[PDB]
């Protein structure tokens, strides 16, 4: 990558939003940005499930039916997927490999869908469990893969009517990731680094430890809850990290209602997978599946320079919001935020906060302002004490150094947040002569 790379906290892409344009041409839509990322200083890219679904062409691959068909077999009526074909896939992968952007595999192995009917003997009707003719003639299936079975009824969860793996089955395990036939093992061959686990709620976090275990690499859970506890539980037990749901909730709570003290409490009691642990949070604004945060600029300002790991949501940084903001957050966060945080200030519309800087990010001074106003005011930043600062986001209108007196008191601005007519609500400080 330009700047930090993939485990070493850089901003990771999510390549993909609900129902993108189909026909085939999404992997080569993402490879044409790729050399627009690099420069971007993106780290890696998150791409959607690459399997063939049951919706064929319309499948947004939430609805696996041959997981090792990428887009090669004519089958559910289409070759290539909703994406492209297997080889456009590679050619992307590789494509990323060669400007340093590794690439994560979102992993769908709660649910299968698509397979024909056959009679289930445990259930006493007929179920949706044939997955006999899957034309990869790999990880084939019947009943005894799924929910209920001979072992117990059911497991953690289930997700909608689709087939329940059955993870506890020694052929779903080899299939999936204990052998070096399984889909892991195909994902991996081809190139992928590491792994976006959906929906974990649904099976056992042994799952991913065995599944890492065996094939290592960067990984995250998408474990849908509010409950701080739980993401962690299943992180540790897991081995891998977790979206941050709690951050993104109240993020919305406080930047989309004028209520910042909301999040500052929820990270100061640690309600916040971030501020529990950060090394264990994956950050973000938007997903493919929930987009409730309007005020979005203050929000990305917010996981750009705070701790944990950011991911940016592709309409985000290519359809609405401006570009060079995102841009410019991203060396903000690979060069300047690093370290412990103090937060300075906060009422219902500030927010100022200092990293304190770790062994290759001097840190940084974050001024955050909901109102429609210019604000400014005096902070105490020993930190920067006697130091020459300048704002390195361009949003105050030009370029501005101020000097923090041997005390470490300097009087900080942050212009107003009234983005439809070009202010972003947000300044970020540091130390002069950075880059
Ligand atoms: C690279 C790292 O950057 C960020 O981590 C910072 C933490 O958020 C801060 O709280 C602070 O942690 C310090 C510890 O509290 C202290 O006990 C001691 O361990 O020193 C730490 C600082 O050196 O500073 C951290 C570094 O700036 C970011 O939040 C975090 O996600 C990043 N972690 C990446 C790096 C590695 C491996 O080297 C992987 O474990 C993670 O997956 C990466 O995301
Ligand atoms: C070939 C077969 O392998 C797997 O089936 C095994 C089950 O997973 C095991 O749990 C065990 O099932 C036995 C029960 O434990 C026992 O209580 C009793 O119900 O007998 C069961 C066996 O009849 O052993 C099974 C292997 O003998 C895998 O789960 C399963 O999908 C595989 N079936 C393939 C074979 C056909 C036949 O045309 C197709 O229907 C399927 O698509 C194939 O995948
Ligand atoms: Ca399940
Ligand atoms: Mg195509
Ligand atoms: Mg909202
Ligand atoms: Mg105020
Ligand atoms: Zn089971």
């Amino acid at each position: 990558a330009k700047y930090l790379e993939l485990e070493e906290g850089g901003v990771i892409m999510q390549a993909f939003y609900w129902d993108v344009p189909g026909g085939g041409i999404w992997w080569d839509h993402i490879r044409s940005k790729i050399p627009e990322w690099y420069e971007a200083g993106i780290s890696a890219i998150w791409l959607p499930p690459p399997s063939k679904g049951m919706s064929g062409g319309y499948s947004m691959g939430y609805d696996p039916y041959d997981y090792f068909d990428l887009g090669e077999y004519y089958q559910k009526g289409t070759v290539e997927t909703r994406f492209g074909s297997k080889e456009e896939l590679v050619r992307l992968i590789q494509t990323a490999h060669a400007y340093g952007i590794k690439v994560i595999a979102d992993v769908v192995i709660n649910h299968r869908a698509g397979g024909d009917l056959e009679w289930n003997p445990f259930v006493g009707d007929y179920t949706w469990t044939d997955f006999s003719k899957v034309a990869s003639g790999k990880y084939t299936a019947n009943y005894l893969d799924f929910h209920p079975n001979e072992l117990h009824c059911c497991d953690e969860g289930t997700f909608g009517g689709f087939p329940d793996i059955c993870h506890h089955k020694e052929w779903d395990q080899y299939w999936l990731w204990k052998s070096n036939e399984s889909y892991a093992a195909y994902l991996r061959s081809i190139g992928f680094d590491g792994w976006r686990f959906d929906y974990v709620k649904g099976y056992g976090a042994w799952v991913v430890r065995d599944w890492l275990n065996w094939w290592g690499g960067w990984a995250v859970g998408e474990y849908w809850d509010t409950n701080v506890d739980a993401l962690l539980s299943w992180a540790y037990e897991s081995g891998a990290k977790v979206f941050d749901f709690p951050l993104y909730y109240k993020m919305d709570e406080a930047f989309d209602n004028n209520n910042i003290p909301a999040l500052v409490y929820a990270l100061q009691n640690g309600q916040t997978v971030v501020s529990r642990d950060p090394f264990k949070a994956v950050t973000f604004v938007a997903n493919h599946d929930t987009d409730i945060i309007w005020n979005k600029y203050p929000a990305y300002a917010f996981i750009l320079t705070y701790e944990g790991q950011p991911v940016i949501f592709y309409r985000d940084f290519e359809e609405w919001l401006n570009k060079d903001k995102l841009i410019n957050l991203i060396w903000i966060h690979d060069h300047l935020a690093g370290g412990s945080t103090t937060i300075v200030y906060y009422d219902n519309d500030e927010l100022i906060f200092v990293r304190n800087g770790d062994s290759r990010r001097p840190g940084l001074i974050t001024y955050i302002n909901l109102s429609p106003n210019w604000v400014g005011r005096w902070v105490y930043v020993p930190k920067f004490a006697g130091a020459c600062i300048h704002e390195y986001t361009g949003n105050l209108g030009g370029w501005v150094d101020k000097r923090v007196d041997s005390s470490g008191w300097v009087y900080l601005e942050a212009p107003p947040h009234d983005p439809a007519n070009g202010y972003y609500g947000y300044s970020v400080w540091s130390y002069c002569g950075v880059g």
